[PDB]
């Protein structure tokens, strides 16, 4: 007796998605760019196609129990909140939101309307990630006070100029659907499909694409939830375009004591584009800290864990290979199959599964956070935040933000030129304010925030 | 009585420092491009003028007491290794050399020869090292075990394709002598003047260009010498050019200890191309660590020491200023005028200048260690170094060495594509080797290596 499932974003990451759903009954698909997308909508001929998620929401919310969302990131707030008003389950690939707002709405609406909820980190239901806690939680490493994560990506440019060219909206994409919430802008190929990563106002950069992947471990482990402090640095940073390496650098505070480990103070050092934590002691020489497409390291008092992406494949560096007690749950079905078990679960006895807006919320607004800090580099400062209030806690009333917009670096008759242009300079703290709660384009809302 | 000297690479550089040494006799002028330098050519009327540096020296070195080098870093160490042998006394803008070997070359040479020498890190002759060092050595901050260095360049593009197209030689440039000993290849004009700095085989990228001004204060204060490791990472890395964005971290023993000061093992971090080290504990929000290009902090036991380039306004975290004993020579004349001193003075009363050869050949010897430090990134070790023999030892001889020649990114109707074409592998001892001691292109000698 089958889940009955929206889906929205089909063309991607959304299509395989969906094979992991054809089990149940996928009822309506709703995409953007009917070129890109074709494919997946006659492998469910079945399926009432749209190209605006409003109009499939308001014709079928009725007939649907669940909601899968695999758009760019900016959409993804937007659509699972009105689905969640609706009460309907939402899987939603990572990153869960755009903002830290977002995330914390959603994280709240997950609570209020007791629905089954699944962020799109697949190896959050691995094995790698059970092994991780098991054996930082029997105090096999001891106390972890620093710890080292990146990853190869971006392996596509960021760095970009608005496209300078024109370039009309082809007949089969709804670009305005695309734009959503965000500030509208001409049409390019440069936005959609794919290339979005690399864009302020639709992605999130190489954090969006790989560090819910990466960090996974690292907050559940050591379980992380607001940091009090950030600092980034990067590349050129543009106005428009992530950059094409950057290091972040959080600290959270202590958390309660577990029986066999304590929980201090803890530095998490993120670095991507090429950028690796120098070698920790002990590792041999010829080891790779990349380990399908990143690396963790935990420093511990009394051993170095060392994991890859999607928390795959952990040792530790002594050569020790523990034997813990086993404490978390684990997943026989898939990623996606284990959502929808807990879908069909009463609310009263429903286990979560493994990536629970619970649990992705506050990891989401880490993730999310390294934007802000990135992007607030200028002000030369360790960024203070306070998580309660969403809010940092230290920037001036009058110090400003401004970006570079384009490189103009040229020689001439040999002599070298180091031309720029900035953007005209906003007040730092309503900018800031900004990238944590966006500003709807008009007849863009979120639902309001509960409590 | 009238110093003689003859000027190799006059265009940029080259043009400030002969004005420098005005006062004196400039008498041989050698370009390579006489429409780049004509300028400066006409500056000195009388200056026999050439545009092969060997034909010079022929001719005019039986005419000459000094010689002048401020070509590009690859052709430094030869020009100045045959003035040597030939008894006379050389400054030569920094980086020193392009290899280590070439610059343990140059450091034997001074030795042998009894000449003054000067690299042109002019920061050497500043009064703000000499505060560093005065302060470090009289146990103002303590011992001495972290320091955090970085520049903000490159602000010029690197991480450039070899260009595909064809550009005929000038009648005015000469460029089989530009290219010198480096492996020859077709001209563009994306290789000289200036824009030589981004291509491996010719310029070391922002290393070369920034950091014998940014650590000299660090070198000199630590009293370093040949480090143990080194390690690097960066962004993309190509066969040709330089990255656009570099960390390394370099790793040396314990020397002497001073009476007022322990000299214990020190590590140093270089950052460049934006990233910048974490803010130091104690430092005023807002306070901006880049200070004429860069900065340095020594991290210490009792206090924090933060400078700029070029050693610029020391201060200390905590607020105090200092007030320590008088140690080293102040320098009353310029930069260059203190070189011209020293070679009047007998070798055997000679009080050498600030950047003698004795002390800035083993320095630049760690600037340009860090290039062999991101170009042996992919081996994914620490690599350990043999300072006195000038090799690693740590580096299998099984193993190989590939670069990227160009990135193939491309999405083509929304799917994406990651191709990137590499380098034929080479022997990573060998690669290695030959970084280290370049092959010279035949028809180009070094001096041997005095016994
Ligand atoms: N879990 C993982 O392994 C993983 C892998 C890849 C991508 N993702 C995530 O999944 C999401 C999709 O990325 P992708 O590479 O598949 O993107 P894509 O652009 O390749 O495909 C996304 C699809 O959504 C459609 N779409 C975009 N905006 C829409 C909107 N507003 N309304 C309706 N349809 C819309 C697009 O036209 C396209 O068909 C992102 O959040 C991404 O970071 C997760
Ligand atoms: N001390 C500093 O502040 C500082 C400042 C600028 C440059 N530099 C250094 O000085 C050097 C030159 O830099 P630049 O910006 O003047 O370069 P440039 O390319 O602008 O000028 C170099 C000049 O030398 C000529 N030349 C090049 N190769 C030659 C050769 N083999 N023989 C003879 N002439 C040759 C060139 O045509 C040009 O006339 C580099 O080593 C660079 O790092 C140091
Ligand atoms: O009227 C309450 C809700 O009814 C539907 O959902 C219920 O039944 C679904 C079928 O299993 C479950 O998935 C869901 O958990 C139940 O609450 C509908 O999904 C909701 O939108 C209604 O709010
Ligand atoms: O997280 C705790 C500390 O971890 C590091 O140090 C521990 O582990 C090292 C090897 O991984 C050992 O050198 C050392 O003995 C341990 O203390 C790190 O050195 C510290 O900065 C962390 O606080
Ligand atoms: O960087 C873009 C994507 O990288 C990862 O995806 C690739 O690697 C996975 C591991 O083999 C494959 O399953 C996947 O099919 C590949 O494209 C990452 O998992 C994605 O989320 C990134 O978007
Ligand atoms: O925490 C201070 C230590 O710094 C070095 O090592 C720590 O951090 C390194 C990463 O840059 C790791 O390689 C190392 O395992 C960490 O403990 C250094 O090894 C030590 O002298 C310091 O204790
Ligand atoms: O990411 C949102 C927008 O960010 C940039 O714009 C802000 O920053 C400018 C100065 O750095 C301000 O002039 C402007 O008011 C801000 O909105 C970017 O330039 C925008 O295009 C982005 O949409
Ligand atoms: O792109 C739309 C608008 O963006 C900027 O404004 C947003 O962010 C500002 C802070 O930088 C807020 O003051 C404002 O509420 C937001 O709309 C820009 O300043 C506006 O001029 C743009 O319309
Ligand atoms: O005739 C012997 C040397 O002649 C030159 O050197 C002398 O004259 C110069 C005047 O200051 C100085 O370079 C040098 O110190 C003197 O030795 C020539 O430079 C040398 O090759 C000869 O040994
Ligand atoms: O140079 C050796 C150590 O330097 C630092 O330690 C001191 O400086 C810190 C602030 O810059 C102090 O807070 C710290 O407590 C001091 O001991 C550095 O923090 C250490 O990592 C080095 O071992
Ligand atoms: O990276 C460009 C160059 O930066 C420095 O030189 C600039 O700034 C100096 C003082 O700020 C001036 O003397 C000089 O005229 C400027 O070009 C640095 O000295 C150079 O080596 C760099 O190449
Ligand atoms: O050395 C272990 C310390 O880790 C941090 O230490 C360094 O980095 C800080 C910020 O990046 C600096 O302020 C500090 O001076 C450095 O030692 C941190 O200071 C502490 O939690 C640890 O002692
Ligand atoms: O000095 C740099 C030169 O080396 C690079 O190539 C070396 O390494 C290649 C693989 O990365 C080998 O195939 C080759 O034998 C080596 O010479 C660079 O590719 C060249 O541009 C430079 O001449
Ligand atoms: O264009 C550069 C010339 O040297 C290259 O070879 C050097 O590096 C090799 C290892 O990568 C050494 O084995 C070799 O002896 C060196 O000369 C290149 O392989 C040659 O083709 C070029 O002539």
């Amino acid at each position: 007796d089958k889940l009955n499932i929206l889906g929205v974003g089909i063309g991607g990451r959304g299509s395989s998605v969906l094979r992991g759903l054809e089990s149940q009954n996928i009822i309506g698909l709703c995409d953007v760019d009917w070129k890109y997308a074709d494919h997946v909508f006659k492998r469910y001929p079945a399926a009432k196609k749209y190209n605006d998620y409003r109009k499939m929401f308001d014709e079928m919310l009725k007939s649907a129990d669940a909601v899968m969302v695999a758009t760019a990131d900016h959409t993804h707030a937007i659509i699972a909140a009105d689905a969640m008003t609706a009460g309907k389950h939402v899987y939603v690939e990572k990153p869960l939101t755009h903002t830290v707002y977002e995330s914390r709405l959603l994280t709240k609406l997950a609570d209020k309307y007791k629905v089954a909820t699944q962020m799109g980190n697949q190896g959050a239901s691995d094995e790698g990630v059970r092994k991780v806690c098991e054996w930082i939680w029997n105090g096999e490493i001891g106390e972890v006070r620093k710890v080292e994560t990146f990853t190869d990506r971006p392996i596509w440019p960021q760095g970009l100029s608005r496209p300078e060219d024109d370039q009309r909206i082809p007949k089969t994409l709804n670009w305005d659907a695309f734009i959503g919430p965000a500030p509208y802008r001409p049409y390019n190929a440069i936005y959609t499909p794919w290339n979005f990563r690399g864009w302020w106002d639709f992605g999130t950069g190489a954090l969006g694409d790989m560090a819910c992947h990466i960090l996974h471990p690292v907050f559940k482990g050591l379980k992380l939830g607001y940091p009090t402090k950030v600092q980034g640095s990067s590349t050129l940073l543009l106005n428009e375009s992530a950059p094409m390496a950057q290091t972040v650098k959080f600290v959270f505070p202590a958390r309660d004591n577990m029986p066999k480990v304590a929980m201090p103070e803890v530095e998490v050092y993120w670095y991507d584009g090429g950028l690796k934590p120098a070698r920790p002691e002990g590792l041999p020489a010829g080891k790779d800290l990349n380990m399908a497409g990143g690396g963790v390291i935990f420093y511990g008092t009394k051993d170095t864990l060392i994991c890859g992406c999607y928390g795959v494949n952990p040792y530790l560096v002594s050569g020790r290979v523990p034997n813990a007690p086993k404490v978390l749950r684990e997943i026989k079905e898939s990623h996606q199959m284990d959502w929808v078990r807990a879908c069909k679960e009463d609310a009263d006895d429903r286990v979560p599964s493994a990536s629970d807006f619970s649990e992705a919320g506050p990891f989401n607004e880490m993730v999310v956070m390294g934007v802000l800090a990135v992007r607030l580099q200028n002000l030369n400062r360790e960024l203070l935040w306070d998580g309660p209030n969403m809010r940092f806690t230290n920037i001036p009333d009058d110090a400003t933000i401004s970006a570079v917009i384009k490189d103009g670096f040229h020689i001439k008759d040999g002599h070298p030129t180091f031309d720029k242009t900035w953007t005209d300079p906003v007040n730092a703290q309503q900018f800031a304010q900004e990238l944590i709660k966006h500003t709807y384009r008009d007849g863009w809302k979120l639902p309001d925030m509960p409590r």
